[PDB]
C-alpha cells in the first residue's frame, strides 16, 4: 500500500561498530546474560543449562553457553535473528518478553566479542555466526553473517546455493571455536529432542588484568562477578545462581548453571505475612481505552468500506441488467465486496474482543512481605510482563532515616500497557510514569506496615525474636538452632517437581525432585492439581 | 583484506522498529535533545538555537528546532547520518542523533549546508506507517547553494525524494524548503527540526516550553529534592560541558553556561594516579610499538630483495629487468613509508605515555544552594552523572553536606553507556567514586570548616531555617556575604574567550582589569589551588 516504487532511495544501515555500540547499553552484564534466558523462556523451554565449556585458545578461557529445549527455529526464524528490531505487522504477542528485536545483539556483544547460534526445528537445523572476529581480520564494515542449514535426518546440506555455502562453511570452520563440519555436526548433537537451541558466546570480555568478567571458579555451581563485594552489596548484582533464582515473577523454565539447578522462586513465598493490595491504576485504564478506541474506529472503517462495495454490488448488477467485460467487471465487484465484508467482520471481532477486556479490572497487584532472613535485602522488585526490571528499590518510608518499612520487600507485575522497558531491559521507558508507581507502592508500603502491626507489638522486639542480635542494620541474624527454626516456622518450603514443573509445599542447591517424593497425600502425584498461594488481600484507601 | 567474495551472504539489517528500539535508551527525556547539542559542539558551533516553532497541525503543536552555525555536512557527511556505527569529539557511537531524535518525536527532517552544497535529511515514521514500510527509507535530495538547482545522479530518485518531503514533512513546496535552509545564515550550519511530539496520556506534550516561555520543561509536577537540572533544559544546558564555548540560546534568550568549578566556595584540586589510565595507556603502546614492528620488518625484507635483485642483476638492464627492478624497488619504497608513518603513532603514544596518569578531582562548597551537592562526572567534557554522593555524603550526617565535586575522565579510563547517562564499565566507575569520595573526606578535613565550626559556617551565609532543603536567606546582607565569597566568571558575546571580573551581553571590552580588557587579550587560566591526599 505505497504510493511510488521506492527502490532507488537510500536505506539506513548497521554497520560492524554498532554492534559494540550496542552492546554499550548493558553496564549490568547480568542483564547482558538475562536477555539469553528471556529469549529461550519466550520459546516455551522447560529447561535452560547455562554453563561454561573451557577453551585455553580462546579468550577468558572459556566459552559461554545456553542450551535450551524450546521451539527452536527454522531457516527463516534463524534468518531473522540478525533483523535488528523486529517487524510491526507482526501478528501481536503481549506476553513474549522479546518485543524489541535486539536482546540478543546487545547481550551476546557484551559479553564476548563472537557467538555461533545452533538451532533445530522439525527437520532442518541451522547455524548463526556472528564473527566480529572476522569483520576486524577481514576488514569488512558491513555486518555480514553466515547462516547455513542442514537436513536433521541426512546431514545434508539445505541450500540454494552451493557456492554461498561453502563460502559460509568456511568462514564457520575459519573463525569459529568448530574447524570441521564433524565438530559442528557435536554442537547440534547437543540439542537432544526434536527442538532446541545452542547459543555459544565466546572470546569473551577480559578485566585491564587479563581475567575475564565472569568468573566461574571461585564458585563451579555458579557464574559471579570478578569483583570484590562491599558491604551493601546484593547477591543478585554479584551472583548470577542468585539473580537467575528472581528473574522472573513465575519461574516455570528450570535453570541450571555449570550442571546444578538454580532454586528458583516467586519471591512472594519467601516473605514473613506476604500481603497483597490491589492499586486501581488510571494509566492502566486510559491506555486500554485509547487500545479500544483505536479497534472500534479501524472496525468502523473496515465496514463502512464494507457497505459501499456491497451498495456498488448491488447497483451495479441492476445498472448492468449483458457482455464479457461487464461480467468480469461484475464479478470484481462481488467478489470485493465479499472479501471486504470478511475483513470488515475480522475487525470488528478484534474490536468486540478489546471492548470485553476493558470491562476487566485495571489494576496492578502490589505483594508486601518481611524479608525476615535478610532484613538488609529490602525494597521493591517490579517486573514487566514477568520480567524483573528493578530491584531493590527503595519507596516511601524506606527513603527516610528510620526503622519504619526496613526489611519490606515488595513485589509487583505490570502489564506492557502501564509501562514498557528501556533498550537495556534494566530501566523503564517512561520515567514519569515510573515514579508515579514509585509513588503508588510507597503509599501502599506504608499501610501494609500499619496492617501488620510491627510497630503495636514493638518494631526493635520484632527483629530480636527472628535473631537480629548485632547492632549494625546489615549482618544477618543469628543462625542458631532457635533462631533458625522461628525464623524457618514463617516461610514455607516450596518446591518445583522436575518431570510436571508443577510447584508444591513441602510440610518442613537442590537435586532432582519429582511430586511422589512429598509425603504430604494431596500433592503427592504429578496429576494433583497444583495448589496457588493464597496470599492475603489487604486494604488501601 | 578480504579471503573470498562475500556479495551472496545475509546481511544484518535495520527494520523500521528498530527506531523505536533505540529511542528506549533515552529514559531521562534531556538526555535525548543533549545529543543534538552534541553534534553541534562537535561540528565547532559558536552558536546553537534551540526553539520552537507553533504548528497547530502537528502533534504536540509545535516543532522543536536545534539551529546550529557549525561546519555543516556535505552530501556524503549527510549519507553517513544513516549508517549506524561510525567514524576529543563527543561523538563515537555513530547513534545519537537517531536515538535522540527518535525519544523526542515521531517525525524529524534536517537542513545542512557546507560550501556550495545544502542536503536534506527527512526521517518520516509517518511515512512509513502510512506505507506499510518495514525497511528505513531516507530522502536525502541536495542542491547547489548559490543556484538552487538540483545536484544528484538520478533525476527520478530526486523527483520521489521531495515529492515524500513536500507530502509528509512540515513544508509543502520546494519555497517552503528553501526558507529552511535560509535560516542557515552563514557559509555553513545545520538545521534539525523533530515533530509529531511525543504525548503524554493526558494529549499534552512531555515538554512544556509554555509556563516558562524563555525555557523548554519537563510537563511534570516537580517534588522538592528535584534538582533543576532534571526539570529545566536551561539548568541542564548550562552544566552540560565542563567547558563551554559555544553559546547556546533558548527561544532566543541565552543561557548562562557555567564552569561548575568556578562557582563554588574554595575550590580546591586533588589530583588523583588512576591504575586504569596508566594501564590502558601502556596497552594502547604496546599495540603500536608491536604495529610498527611488523611494518619494519615487512619493510626491511623488501628493502633487501630490491638492493639483492640490483647486485644480481649487475650490468643487464634489459629493459624487462629495469621494469621488474623498479617494481620491487617502488614496493620496498612504499613499505618503507608505511613503516615510518607507524614508527611516529609509536613514538607519539609512547611520549603521551610519560604524561602524568591522573584525574583531577575539584571540590568546592556551594554555599549559594547547599542542597545541590556531589559529584559531577564529565566524560571527554560531556556530562554523564550529576548530584552523585560518594564517601561521607553517603552518610546521615552534616558532613560533606553542601560539597559539589566535578572531574572529567577521559575516554581511556571510562566511556558512556548506550545512552550517554551512564558509564558502560560499571566496576571501574564504582572504584571512581570510592576514590572520589576519600578525596571528598579530605577535602573536608582542608577546607577545616570546623576551625569556624560547622552550623556556624552555614549560619554566616543565612541557612536560618532548620531544614536543610530551603534556600539561604534572601535579604541583602545574606546575599552579600555569599556573593563575596564567589569570583564572577563571565563569556565575551564576541570572541567566546572566559574572563574573570575583579567585582545579559558582555565583551571583553567592559572589562575593568587592563590585562583581560581587549578581546586580542590570552585567556587566562583558572588558578584551582592544589590539595594532597595523605
Ligand atoms: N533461544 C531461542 N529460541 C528460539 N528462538 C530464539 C532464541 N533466541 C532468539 N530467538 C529468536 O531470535 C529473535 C531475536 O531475538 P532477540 O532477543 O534479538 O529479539 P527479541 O527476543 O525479539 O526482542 P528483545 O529485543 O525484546 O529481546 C527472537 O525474536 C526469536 O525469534
Ligand atoms: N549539527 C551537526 N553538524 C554537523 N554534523 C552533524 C550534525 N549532527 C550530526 N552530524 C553528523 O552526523 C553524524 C551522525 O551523528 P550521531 O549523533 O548519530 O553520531 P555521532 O555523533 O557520530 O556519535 P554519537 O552516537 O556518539 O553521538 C555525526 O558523526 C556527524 O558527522
Ligand atoms: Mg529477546
Ligand atoms: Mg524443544
Ligand atoms: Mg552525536
Ligand atoms: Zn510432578
Ligand atoms: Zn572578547
Amino acid at each position: 500500500m505505497a504510493f511510488t516504487n521506492y527502490s532507488s532511495l537510500n536505506r539506513a544501515q548497521l554497520t560492524f561498530e554498532y554492534l559494540h555500540t550496542n552492546s554499550t547499553t548493558h553496564e549490568f552484564l547480568f542483564g547482558a546474560l538475562a536477555e539469553l534466558v528471556d529469549n529461550a523462556r519466550d520459546a516455551d523451554a522447560t529447561r535452560i543449562d547455562i554453563y561454561a565449556e573451557r577453551r585455553e585458545d580462546l579468550r577468558g578461557g572459556f566459552m559461554l553457553c545456553f542450551l535450551d529445549d524450546g521451539a527452536g527455529m527454522d531457516p527463516s526464524d534463524a534468518a531473522s535473528v540478525i533483523q535488528f528490531g523486529k517487524l510491526a505487522k507482526r501478528t501481536p504477542e503481549s506476553t513474549q518478553i522479546g518485543q524489541y528485536g535486539n536482546g540478543l545483539k546487545s547481550g551476546s556483544m557484551r559479553i564476548g566479542k563472537d557467538f555461533i547460534l545452533f538451532t533445530k526445528k522439525e527437520d532442518t537445523m541451522t547455524c548463526l555466526f556472528l564473527s566480529r572476529t572476522f569483520h576486524e581480520e577481514e576488514g569488512i564494515d558491513e555486518v555480514i553473517v553466515p547462516l547455513p542449514t542442514w537436513n536433521a535426518r541426512t546431514r545434508e546440506p539445505v541450500t540454494d546455493n552451493v557456492e554461498k555455502f561453502a563460502i559460509e562453511t568456511e568462514l564457520i570452520y575459519k573463525y569459529s571455536p568448530f574447524r570441521t563440519e564433524e565438530e559442528v555436526m557435536t554442537q547440534f548433537m547437543k540439542i537432544p529432542g526434536d527442538s532446541g537451541t545452542l547459543v555459544i558466546i565466546f572470546n569473551l570480555k577480559l578485566m585491564d588484568n587479563g581475567e575475564p568478567e565472569l568468573d566461574i571458579i571461585s564458585n563451579p555451581r555458579d557464574i559471579q562477578m570478578a569483583e570484590t563485594s562491599p558491604e551493601g552489596t546484593k547477591p543478585e548484582r554479584r551472583s548470577f545462581r542468585a539473580y537467575a533464582a528472581v528473574l522472573y515473577i513465575d519461574p516455570r523454565m528450570r535453570i541450571f548453571i555449570h550442571g546444578h539447578k538454580v532454586q528458583t522462586k516467586r519471591l512472594s513465598c519467601c516473605l514473613y505475612k506476604p500481603r497483597m493490595y490491589k492499586y486501581t491504576s488510571s494509566r492502566f485504564k486510559t491506555r486500554a481505552e485509547q487500545e479500544v478506541k483505536k479497534a472500534e474506529h479501524v472496525a468502523r472503517i473496515a465496514e463502512e468500506k464494507a457497505r459501499e462495495a456491497e451498495s456498488k454490488a448491488r447497483t451495479l448488477e441492476v445498472r448492468l441488467g449483458l457482455t464479457r467485460d461487464s461480467r468480469v467487471m461484475l464479478r470484481q465487484v462481488q467478489n470485493r465486496a465479499i472479501t471486504l465484508r470478511r475483513e470488515a467482520d475480522v475487525k470488528k471481532r478484534i474490536k468486540e474482543a478489546k471492548q470485553r477486556a476493558l470491562k476487566e479490572p485495571k489494576e496492578l497487584n502490589f505483594v508486601f512481605g518481611v524479608n525476615i532472613e535478610h532484613r538488609d535485602l529490602d525494597g521493591m522488585f517490579i517486573y514487566n510482563c514477568s520480567r524483573l526490571i528493578k530491584m531493590y528499590e527503595k519507596v516511601g518510608p524506606q527513603l527516610e532515616g528510620g526503622m519504619a518499612c526496613g526489611g519490606v520487600v515488595g513485589v509487583v507485575d505490570v502489564p506492557y500497557l502501564v509501562l514498557e522497558p528501556t533498550h537495556n531491559k534494566q530501566d523503564f521507558a517512561d520515567a514519569k510514569e515510573y515514579r508515579h508507581l514509585l509513588r503508588a507502592m510507597g503509599e501502599h508500603l506504608a499501610q501494609y506496615w500499619k496492617d501488620i502491626a510491627i510497630a503495636q507489638r514493638g518494631i526493635i522486639k520484632f527483629w530480636d525474636e527472628f535473631g537480629y542480635l548485632s547492632a549494625n542494620w546489615n549482618q544477618p541474624p543469628s543462625s542458631e538452632l532457635r533462631y533458625k527454626r522461628r525464623r524457618a516456622m514463617e516461610i514455607p518450603t516450596t518446591i518445583q517437581c522436575d518431570l510436571c514443573l508443577k510447584w508444591r509445599t513441602l510440610p518442613f542447591y537442590p537435586d532432582t525432585w519429582v511430586c511422589s517424593m512429598n509425603p504430604d497425600p494431596e500433592q503427592d502425584r504429578c496429576e494433583a492439581s497444583e495448589q496457588k498461594q493464597k496470599v492475603p488481600l489487604g486494604t488501601f484507601r
